[PDB]
DNA sequence: CCTTGGCGGTTAAAACGCGGGGGACAGCGCGTACGTGCGTTTAAGCGGTGCTAGAGCTGTCTACGACCAATTGAGCGGCCTCGGCACCGGGATTCTGA
């Protein structure tokens, strides 16, 4: 159903069935990244603090950095210096060890995932990558793409100031729907210095079972959009009622502290 | 000189049982204090240029302490001396508990 093939086919804009009328992307990728950041100077090494055997598995064998390590617990995964080396598993967004996912329909409000086999609670399942905007592009170029007529808009706010987009490029994450009944969720974890965005579970998810997650939420301009799963309380509306601003939207710019104009 | 050791008697003391009240403990609903997050503002560090107070290094020389002889009286001790205080008793006053 997912079929990922590099020749592009005869499907117009869902999706469904040929993944290849947009491109799929790896780790995101960035425009303005300049060397002021926290990188290598006092997060150089962040090392557990780990006295393994590694020489007894598959009997008597604990496995390597489980929910006993000083960086899972504060959502770092380890550096290629750690202790235990390759056989550390913190490092999920490196070996890039996934879920078994599939993207099919199942009601009108649009494409989603289901849950192919069972899958427990605090388990990964898909990292969120896109292209990672700045200060200046995102005011400009969302009222560039506002008039044409779009209704799916792939925004997530990093921070206050970054806001990456997933429309040009996008992996198998950017179909996963809202409900009011959130069985997944969304994690800030810190991989190489730089913070990254994962998806974790949260119950024991049978085989064959819905896979969203909460949004945050959100509006943008003055029209207003609804919901269609019903769960039990669903709050109606993507996004409440309530309106925001465009800065408020993306978190309004770290101010570079030049003018006043800027505001005005 | 006084420490370790010994036998012996007195009775203050520690250990043992019991009743049952004191409080240590798990559990719950609730209110808001402190957090994660985030824009705007203050002023913390840089580096550059400049002046100079005050630390630092040469020279005097006499005021000050160490040392020495002779003198002798102040402080440590031995020995009686005697009264401030504990000990014991009869009694009135305080305080706790049901």
């Amino acid at each position: 159903d997912d079929f990922r093939d590099p020749q592009r086919w005869k499907e117009c804009a869902k999706q469904g069935k040929m993944p290849c009328y947009f491109d799929l992307i790896e780790e995101n990728v960035y425009l303005t990244e300049r060397k002021k950041n926290k990188s290598h100077r006092d997060i150089k090494r962040m090392q557990c603090e780990c006295t393994p055997l590694s020489k007894d598995e598959r009997a008597q064998g604990e496995i390597a950095c489980g929910e006993d390590c000083l960086n899972r617990l504060l959502m770092i995964e380890c550096s290629s210096r750690c202790p235990n080396g390759d056989y550390c598993s913190n490092r999920r967004f490196q070996r890039k060890q996934h879920a078994d996912v599939e993207v099919i329909l199942t009601e009108k409000k649009g494409w989603g995932l289901r849950a192919a086999k069972d899958l427990p609670s605090n388990t990964f399942v898909l990292e969120y990558c896109g292209e990672v905007l700045d200060h200046k592009e995102f005011k400009a170029r969302v009222k560039e793409y506002a008039r044409n007529k779009n209704i799916h808009y792939y925004f997530m706010a990093l921070k206050n100031d970054e806001i990456i987009d997933a429309t040009q490029k996008g992996n198998c994450s950017r179909f996963m729907n809202h409900s009011c009944e959130p069985n997944c969720e969304t994690q800030k974890w810190t991989v190489n210095g730089q913070l990254r965005v994962g998806f974790f579970t949260t119950k024991l998810v049978p085989s064959g079972s819905e896979l969203t997650f909460d949004y945050q939420f959100q509006r943008y301009g003055k029209e207003a959009q609804k919901c269609f799963c019903g769960s039990a309380n669903c709050r109606g509306y993507l996004g409440g009622e309530n309106r925001v601003s465009i800065r408020a939207a993306g978190g309004k710019m770290k101010k570079e502290r030049s003018r006043k104009k800027d505001s005005v």
